[PDB]
DNA sequence: GTATTGACTTAAAGTCTAACCTATAGGATACTTACCAGGGACACGGCG
């Protein structure tokens, strides 16, 4: 609950730091296995 | 001294050929989030 908040608050911030900046905004899209590897190539 | 011609050799190109740089591509086990001051003035967010 107050947990909850607090990561949607934390997600509101720049953190300046353009290095620290990119580094968030890269892990917000999750990994992948190899089956969804050959998919997505095949769709490419 | 100042008017010439006929050779006689020479550096500077002008060019063809060869090697040595240069722009570029590629590489398939798997690896997935880096790292001691003060002193004054002005502006922004909270609270009453």
């Amino acid at each position: 609950e107050a947990l909850r908040q607090a990561r949607k608050d934390a997600e509101l911030t720049a953190s300046a730091d353009s290095v620290r900046a990119y580094l968030k905004q890269i892990g917000k899209v999750a990994l992948l296995n190899a089956e969804e590897e050959v998919e997505l190539a095949k769709r490419i």
